[PDB]
């Protein structure tokens, strides 16, 4: 329409006239604020054979204060950009405004509890309050284009644009086709496309006003019961999807927006280690396979790395990490089986052009496997090949079953296996077997093994297939050229010529087999042996690999390696690698291109051996350095009291007035006499606190008070310095009633109410109309017991500043209102000199909170990637106790004792300092009139890697400085 760059017909995206299918993962650059760790996960991602990534931006951390766009430092979204470019990743932009996410507010700063208009809909002071955040976020999206020579090939406005309540007329075309025309306003050419949240048609081409130019749909069919992670529910997978997609827009690609690559874990739940284990290489080789069997051409697995819920930007439900059980660890490693199998369906798109232009059929349970008990859906091409997806009838089920197929070929339908035998599908698992599958040329008749790549070199080609253990399978060339073994043993081979074809039958194993046929050679491997293999472009004009054309797609080289492979490039004579190793690793580069004569790994020059075949080899030896960490519990720990509230001495006469009589609040009208919601007078985010000031008759008895901070807060409450109870909180809980007994008040002395309110973070507005992201924080309703309401007049305070928050460098959300964090103390070299000593493992031995900070020097060896853990001990049940700690100023842990489940925190580098002093400090609430204490307190690390990675630079971490706007 406004650009030939990115274009589109019924079957696949073209990005420059080529057809490309779209395989790409979900990354968050505000859940990981460090560039060089951005370029870190982006090539993680090139190395599945993707070729884009999807990102939100949170207008929450952008625009803190009302008509203060703020996109620099750590949330500049330019080096993220540049960073994709140089990985060769295309991006899918999606900067809200509403994004959802696990995000505090879904998105949403929290001033927009006081817009007087329904959230995502067409009243004026709604689609107002957004215009200065698109107008300037589009406009960067916009410069970044590929029509401008970016990496940025799609658009999606607003999320999950799919179920309305309360009045709004849904879907309302007037609100999309202005959330639309936005991002056109501001120079966004690239087609746009949404994600309805199930395949409702919402916004389709030919829906007319507010109509995308693709739809697209999300799906998490697997659910979110990470307790149960072998359970796989009947009925579960999805058969349907194509039927709906020719109804619902037939016209464009088939597009799955958000595919389940995780799931989000709750305060309270079992871990996203169990999250892993659902969402593991098993439902990926089943789930995933099945949205290939729907013809899928764009794919966007949320997430690929999830990062971390720092400073505070989570929902009131999640915890602080993200790791989402994804194919990217929180610390960035590629540990977890799923990743290395996601690589090899990423990898076998990447090379299968024919996948794109096949005619999909109905699933079968009849016809082309010799049993009910397997499902095949074919998607049937005459020249450009067919290709089938196996899998069990039940899709649950972990049986063996024996098979054998009937396929269509040029060369006329066959019975597989010809040679004899049957092919197995063990399991969970699911095959894509090709009929006439083009190799440079070369037509692979069948194959029943998968493939995993194929590249075609001056010297010849290569095909590198792959199945299970256990499992014989069959090929068959056209070709009169018989088979050779090149490598490996000659028994489990068989092999008959016929006048046009060679066949080959093969039984999977541990050790490879290379065969050749004429100028093919064809490795035959096991799964796992698998997972070792990479196929890097090769660049010849640059070191980088360039974004995924065909041409350099083409050009790529086959590695097997280790734990990663990066990049390839050939300069002059010699073939340079960039590559990690968390192990000694045999190297083997296939397809070596002529002119070069030496091998370079991460710059070193690294002796080889050329076998018989032309193989290059090399060794890269892994032997892990000393890593020395400081013991945490051993540090000159000071201490401040960081709730002087509570003292007789305490003046709050400069702490803003809770004094409103009618709230802006839309949604929840006061039951009280003036608004204590939080948003109201600017506080967002945080530790919450509420000064009572009343004259006593004498006859007080009980204090009642509803507090609101979202699931799994609480809070505390002083009167004067005497604790009268806390809320311990419970997940289950967003809000809590309490009845406080109350001492004995002397008649016409004045008194003051503390309450210390945990705000877990501003709801999500996931439905359209019922506006819950405007659900408030603090005190809903209050009673002093024979009073009126009036009796008190309350003040508070959140983050000091509020909307005018302190820290620009760290964002509006980082800091809460504690004393502490108001004066800034929470930064590097804080004001401690006088200050007591005494460690937070010593702690409180009444109710309260207490601040300790320390500082401690790291010394780690250049060159080697290694991922710091913070761990708070909970071996044995723990009295009740909230934990914030900042790393450098920056908080990278919320933790509460009796809810959990987090106790290990990442922290990445450039927020720690791996060649310098860090710092850290550490709030400590105790909800027991006991106190409390940390039971320990560690740093660790894993598996130190040897990495390509260049040095990773500090973030900005602005030091304590005296701030003028504080209470004192
Ligand atoms: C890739 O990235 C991943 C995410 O970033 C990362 O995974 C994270 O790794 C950290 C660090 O290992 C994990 O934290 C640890 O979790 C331990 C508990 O989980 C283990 O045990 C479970 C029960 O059997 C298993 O279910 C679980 O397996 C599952 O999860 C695995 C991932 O971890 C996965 O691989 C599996 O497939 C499976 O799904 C898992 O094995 C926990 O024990 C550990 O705490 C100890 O270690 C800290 C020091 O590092 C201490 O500070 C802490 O106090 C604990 O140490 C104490 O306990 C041990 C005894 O059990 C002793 O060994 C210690 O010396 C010490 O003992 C003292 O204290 C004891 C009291 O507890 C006492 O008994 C002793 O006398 C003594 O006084 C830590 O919390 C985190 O959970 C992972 N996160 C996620 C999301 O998975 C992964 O590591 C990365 N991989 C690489 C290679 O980089
Ligand atoms: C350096 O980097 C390397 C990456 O480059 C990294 O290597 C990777 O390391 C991870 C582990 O961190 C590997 O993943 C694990 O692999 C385990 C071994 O099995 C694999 O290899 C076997 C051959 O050696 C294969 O036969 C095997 O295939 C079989 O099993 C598959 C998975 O279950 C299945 O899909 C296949 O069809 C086939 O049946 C497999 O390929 C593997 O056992 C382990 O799986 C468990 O953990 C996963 C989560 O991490 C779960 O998703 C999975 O379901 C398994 O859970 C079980 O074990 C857990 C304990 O960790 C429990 O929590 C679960 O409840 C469950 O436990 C039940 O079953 C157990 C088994 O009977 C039993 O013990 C329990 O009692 C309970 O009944 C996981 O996938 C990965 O393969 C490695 N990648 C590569 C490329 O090599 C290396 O580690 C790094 N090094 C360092 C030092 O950091
Ligand atoms: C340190 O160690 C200590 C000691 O071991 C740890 O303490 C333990 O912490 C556990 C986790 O917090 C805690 O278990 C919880 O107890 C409560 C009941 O008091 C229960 O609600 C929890 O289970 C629900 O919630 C979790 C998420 O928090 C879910 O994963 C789980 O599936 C349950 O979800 C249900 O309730 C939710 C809230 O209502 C719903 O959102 C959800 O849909 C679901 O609701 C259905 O079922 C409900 C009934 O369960 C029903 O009411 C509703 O109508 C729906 O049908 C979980 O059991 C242990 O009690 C606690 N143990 C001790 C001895 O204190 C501590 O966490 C550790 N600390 C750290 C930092 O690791
Ligand atoms: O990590 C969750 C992820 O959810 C996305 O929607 C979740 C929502 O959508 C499904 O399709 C289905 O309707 C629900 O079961 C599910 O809750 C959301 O777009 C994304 O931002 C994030 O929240
Ligand atoms: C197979 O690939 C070759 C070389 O790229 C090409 O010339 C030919 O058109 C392809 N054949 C088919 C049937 O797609
Ligand atoms: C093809 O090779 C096989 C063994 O690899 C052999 O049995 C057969 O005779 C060969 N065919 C011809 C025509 O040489
Ligand atoms: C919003 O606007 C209407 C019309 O001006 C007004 O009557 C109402 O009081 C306002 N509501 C809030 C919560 O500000
Ligand atoms: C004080 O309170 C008690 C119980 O609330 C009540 O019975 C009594 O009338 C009150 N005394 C005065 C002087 O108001
Ligand atoms: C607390 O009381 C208020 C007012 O009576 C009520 O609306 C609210 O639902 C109650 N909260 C809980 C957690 O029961
Ligand atoms: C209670 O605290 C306030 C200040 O927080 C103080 O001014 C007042 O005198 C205290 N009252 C008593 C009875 O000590
Ligand atoms: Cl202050």
């Amino acid at each position: 329409l406004l650009q030939k760059y990115v274009t589109w017909d019924d079957k696949s995206l073209f990005i420059n006239g080529e057809r490309i299918m779209i395989f790409s993962g979900e990354f968050h650059p505000f859940r990981l604020p460090v560039k060089e760790l951005q370029l870190d996960i982006f090539q993680k991602v090139k190395a599945l054979g993707f070729n884009c990534v999807s990102f939100y931006v949170d207008w929450a951390l952008v625009e803190g204060k009302p008509g203060e766009y703020r996109a620099d430092g750590i949330f500049d979204l330019e080096p993220f950009f540049d960073a994709a470019s140089e990985a060769g990743i295309y991006l899918l932009a999606r900067p809200g405004p509403y994004i959802n996410a696990e995000s505090s507010g879904g998105g949403f700063p929290g001033w927009l509890q006081r817009v007087n208009g329904t959230l995502r809909s067409s009243d004026k002071a709604y689609l107002d309050a957004t215009d200065n955040y698109v107008s300037h976020v589009a406009a960067t999206i916009a410069k970044y284009q590929i029509t401008n020579g970016g990496p940025i090939i799609l658009y999606q406005p607003e999320n999950e644009y799919t179920s309305g309540c309360c009045g709004v007329e849904f879907p309302d075309p007037v609100y999309m086709q202005y959330v639309e025309d936005q991002a056109r306003n501001a120079g966004v050419v690239i087609p746009l496309i949404n994600n309805d949240a199930s395949a409702s048609g919402n916004n389709a081409p030919g829906t007319g006003k507010g109509a995308v130019d693709i739809y697209g749909h999300d799906s998490y069919p697997l659910g979110f019961d990470c307790a149960n992670p072998t359970v796989w529910p009947s009925g579960d997978l999805p058969t349907n999807f194509r039927t709906l997609h020719l109804e619902q827009s037939p016209t464009t690609p088939y597009a799955i927006v958000q595919f389940q690559g995780g799931s989000y874990d709750p305060w309270g739940g079992p871990g996203f280690a169990a999250c892993s284990e659902l969402l593991n290489n098993e439902f990926e080789r089943v789930f995933y396979k099945n949205d290939f069997s729907f013809q899928i051409a764009i794919m966007n697995l949320y997430m690929i790395f999830g990062g971390t819920n720092w400073g505070n930007l989570g929902y009131p439900n999640g915890y602080t990490s993200y790791d989402y059980g994804s194919a990217v660890t929180e610390s960035r490693n590629i540990t977890r089986e799923k990743y290395s199998e996601l690589k090899l369906l990423g990898n076998f798109a990447k090379v299968s052009p024919g996948y794109l232009t096949a005619s999909p059929g109905n699933l079968t349970t009849s016809g082309y496997a010799d049993t009910t008990d397997l499902t095949v859906t074919p998607l049937l091409g005459n020249s450009t090949g067919s290709f089938f997806v196996v899998r069990h009838s039940d899709y649950s089920s972990e049986e063996s079953t024996s098979y054998k197929l009937r396929l269509p070929t040029s060369a006329g339908s066959v019975t597989i296996p010809q040679l004899g035998g049957t092919l197995t599908l063990n399991g969970r698992d699911s095959k894509i077997h090709v009929t006439d599958y083009n190799v440079s040329g070369t037509n692979i008749i069948y194959s029943t093994a998968e493939v995993f790549t194929w590249k075609k070199f001056a010297d010849g080609k290569v095909l590198v297939l792959y199945g299970g253990a256990g499992e014989h399978h069959e090929l068959a060339i056209s070709t009169k050229s018989n088979v050779t073994v090149i490598e490996g043993s000659e028994s489990g081979i068989s092999s008959k010529q016929t006048s046009s074809s060679v066949v080959v039958g093969w039984d999977v194993s541990t050790t490879r087999r290379i065969i050749q046929v004429g100028d093919l050679k064809i490795l035959l491997l096991d799964r796992n042996s698998a997972y070792n293999y990479w196929v890097p472009q090769l660049a010849t004009d640059g070191t980088s690999p360039g974004f995924s054309t065909p041409e350099k797609v083409a050009s790529s080289i086959i590695v097997k390696a280790g734990y990663l492979v990066r990049t390839a490039y050939l300069k002059g004579s010699g073939l340079y690698l960039t590559a990690d190793f968390n192990a000694t690793t045999s190297v083997e580069v296939i397809g070596v291109p002529s002119t070069a004569k030496n091998l370079f790994i991460n710059g070193d020059k690294t002796s080889h051996t050329v076998d018989k075949n032309g193989i290059w080899s090399a060794t890269v030896d892994y032997n892990a350095p000393d890593i020395s960490l400081p013991s945490l519990k051993d540090l000159d720990w000071k201490y401040v009291d960081t709730l002087p509230e509570i003292q007789s001495s305490y003046d709050d006469s400069l702490w803003p007035a809770a004094d409103l009589k009618q709230t802006k609040n839309t949604l929840r009208s006061l039951t009280t006499p003036t608004s204590l919601y939080s948003s109201d007078y600017g506080f967002h985010t945080g530790y919450l606190l509420y000064r009572g000031h009343f004259t006593a008759t004498g006859n007080e008895s009980t204090f009642a008070i509803d507090t609101q901070g979202g699931s799994a807060f609480g809070s505390s409450v002083w009167l004067n310095g005497t604790y009268l109870g806390s809320w311990t909180g419970l997940y289950a809980n967003s809000d809590y009633n309490a009845t406080y007994n109350l001492p004995q008040l002397q008649a016409g002395k004045t008194y003051v109410i503390t309450v210390v309110i945990d705000n877990m973070g501003l709801e999500e507005n996931w439905t359209v109309g019922e506006d819950l992201m405007k659900t408030p924080r603090g005190i809903l309703n209050f009673l002093l017991a024979g009073r009126p309401s009036s009796a008190i007049s309350w003040k508070l305070t959140g983050n000091l500043g509020g909307e005018d928050y302190e820290d620009k460098v760290r964002g509006p959300l980082n800091e809460g209102g504690l004393y502490a964090e108001r004066q800034g103390f929470h930064q590097p070299e804080p004001p401690s000199q006088n200050w007591k000593s005494s460690s937070p493992l010593e702690g409180l031995s009444e109710a309260g909170i207490g601040f300790y900070s320390a500082s401690f020097d790291l010394d780690l060896p250049k060159g080697w990637d290694v991922p710091l853990f913070l761990n708070i001990g909970n071996s044995t049940t723990p009295s009740p106790y909230r934990v914030q700690v900042y790393v450098n100023g920056y908080q990278y842990a919320k933790y509460i004792s009796n809810i959990g489940p987090q106790t290990s925190f990442p922290v990445p580098e450039g927020i720690l300092n791996y060649r310098g002093t860090n710092w850290l400090a550490v709030t400590l609430w105790a909800l027991d009139s006991a106190g409390g204490k940390l039971e320990s307190l560690e740093l660790s690390y894993t598996t130190p890697v040897l990495t390509a990675l260049g040095e990773v630079e500090s973030v900005d971490q602005p030091k304590y400085k005296k701030r003028k706007g504080a209470y004192h």
